[PDB]
């Protein structure tokens, strides 16, 4: 069909089929997540919300990385204009809180310029919106379990620590 290579990302089968920039600009094989647990959000420097939901990733991921947990931040300054630096500053403020995780290169998450993986992620089973499935604010959040598959959705307001609870089952 004219629309089953357009809408290609529609038919991904799992979040490995996908690639991003890293925040230094070199191309990343989301693949190399298979057999690990993964949180994929959306972040911003100047969010009421940014200090709170960078403190804990780092948390979870100081207490389960070991287990498994990898978490995937991809800034968007969709919201508020609350991301308006560069990658390389958005890099240095993310070194500031310790953060050991994966950063990526500044992407939009809505809209026909979206990264595609981002498109792929709001229509999955799993990972609706409420209000539909477009991202809503700074800092919602996905996880992603070993097969690259979503199974659950965090909004904005929901911090990092309440999907602790929901780590054990996947890893
Ligand atoms: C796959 O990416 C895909 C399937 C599909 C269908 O299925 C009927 C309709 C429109 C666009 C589509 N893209
Ligand atoms: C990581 O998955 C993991 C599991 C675990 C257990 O299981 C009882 C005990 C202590 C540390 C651990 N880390």
């Amino acid at each position: 069909l004219e629309a089953a290579s357009r809408d290609d990302w529609r038919c991904a089968r799992s979040m490995h089929e996908f690639s991003a920039k890293d925040i230094d600009g070199h191309m990343v094989n989301l693949d190399k997540y298979r057999g690990f647990v993964c949180i994929v959000t959306n972040v911003a420097s100047q969010c009421g919300k940014t200090e709170v939901n960078y403190t804990q990733l780092v948390d979870l991921h100081a207490r389960y990385a070991e287990c498994g947990l990898r978490i995937l931040a991809f800034p968007c300054n969709q919201f508020g204009k609350q991301e308006p630096g560069s990658n390389e500053e958005i890099k240095e403020f993310a070194a500031g809180y310790n953060v050991k995780f994966d950063m990526f290169s500044k992407i939009c998450v809505n809209g026909d310029d979206a990264h595609p993986l981002w498109k792929w992620m709001k229509i999955q089973p799993k990972g609706k919106g409420i209000l539909g499935n477009a991202i809503k604010w700074n800092f919602t959040k996905f996880l992603i379990d070993k097969n690259g598959c979503v199974v659950k959705r965090y909004g904005p307001m929901e911090e990092p620590l309440v999907i602790e609870k929901d780590l054990p089952h996947y890893f």
